[PDB]
């Protein structure tokens, strides 16, 4: 009605003075880094357990200054089921020129997918169901014309009604990560995020990781025996004539028969798996299109798999000044509307 600033109290955490609204009750810390620090807290508004995150030295630096307004547009702009949102954003400042201090709020998250799946087998309903839910969030993402770029289980959040969030932080590193990813291609298409999808679908079905290098090369290695060497329609796309060259010198393998490879498995999983684990990335099922196929049949709804507003990503492209980005982010602060 209603107007006012809430009130705020102060408390020491992870060797820093915290001054959050009173709503937020218990802080408790769970981390701290380079990055911020975070605080568990219970919601008293919204009987939530959420997550509060104290940038550090969000205006330190051009670069931190820039950082602090892309991490900010792109938790307020993601507003969906399937992908980490935004509970509320606030400052303790009264004023742009006392604006120091960002902190973030999100639902508490206790648990990743390794922390839920514990390197075993997941029955084929199970993995439907978050094979789909990793889909349904990266639809949305890419519909936003954002790319993840780096999907792994560390990143996606599982509670325990197997619900699941993408995240882009962790609550090995490298073995869910597209080929041209780790040959530094550029130019990279949205279905990057789909061989990490390939990655995790085909882990969870057979309780082993897909591609577990030892290095870089080791694991490039590792997915030529299973998808094959390059055909002669991805070798056209090839500028680098020295990749061209090195590639026409390997000794030619087949594509593994994914049919025996994963022997057991639904055959509607081994064949999703053959259209997301192709090397050609052009090749590759997008997130809408594999949200159709029938392995999904039992969770797939046509019309509550919904995609992003537009959104303005122009910021990238700009050169500012620390004080510009500050009140760039400023406003946003102020701008945020809570969801319902
Ligand atoms: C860069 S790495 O050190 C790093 C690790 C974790 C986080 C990190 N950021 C958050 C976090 C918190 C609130 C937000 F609004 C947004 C993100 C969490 C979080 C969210 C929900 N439950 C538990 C923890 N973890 C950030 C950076
Ligand atoms: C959890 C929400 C999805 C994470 C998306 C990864 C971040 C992509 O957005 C980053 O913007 C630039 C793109 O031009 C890269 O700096
Ligand atoms: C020997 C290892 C070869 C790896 C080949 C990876 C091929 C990835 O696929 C390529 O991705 C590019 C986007 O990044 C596109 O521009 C190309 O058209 C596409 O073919």
């Amino acid at each position: 009605h209603s107007q006012e600033r809430p009130t705020f109290y102060r408390q020491e955490l992870n060797k820093t003075i915290w001054e959050v609204p009173e709503r937020y009750q218990n802080l408790s810390p769970v981390g701290s880094g380079a990055y911020g620090s975070v605080c568990a807290a219970f919601d008293t508004k919204t009987g939530l357990r959420v997550a509060v995150k104290k940038l550090s030295r969000p205006f330190q630096s051009i670069i931190h200054a820039k950082r602090t307004y892309r991490e900010l547009r792109l938790l307020k702009h993601m507003k969906h089921e399937n992908v980490i949102g935004l509970l509320d954003v606030f400052t303790p400042a009264r004023s742009l020129e006392e604006f120091n201090d960002v902190y973030l709020v999100t639902h508490l998250m206790g648990a990743d997918l390794n922390n839920i799946v514990k390197c075993q087998k997941l029955t084929d309903d199970h993995v439907q169901f978050l094979i789909y839910q990793i889909l349904r969030g990266l639809k949305y993402i890419h519909s936003a014309d954002i790319i993840h770029r780096d999907l792994k289980p560390s990143n996606l959040a599982v509670n325990e009604d197997c619900e699941l969030k993408i995240l882009d932080f962790g609550l090995a590193t490298r073995w869910y990560r597209a080929p041209e990813i780790m040959l530094n291609w550029m130019h990279y298409n949205q279905t990057v995020d789909i061989w990490s999808v390939g990655c995790i679908m085909a882990e969870l079905l057979t309780g082993r990781t897909l591609f577990p290098g030892t290095d870089h090369i080791d694991q490039l290695k590792l997915i030529l025996r299973l998808v094959g060497t390059p055909g002669a329609e991805l070798l056209k796309k090839i500028s680098s004539e020295s990749a061209r060259n090195y590639i026409q010198s390997l000794t030619q393998m087949p594509k593994m028969n994914f049919a025996n490879v994963f022997i057991g498995a639904n055959p509607l999983a081994v064949d999703l798996l053959e259209k997301m684990l192709v090397l050609d990335s052009d090749k590759r099922i997008t997130a809408a299109q594999a949200l159709a196929h029938a392995y999904f049949a039992q969770y797939h709804d046509p019309d509550d798999e919904p995609v992003a507003d537009p959104y303005d990503q122009s910021f990238e492209s700009r050169d500012l000044l620390i004080d510009e980005w500050k009140s760039l982010t400023y406003d946003e602060v102020i701008s945020f509307v809570p969801p319902p």
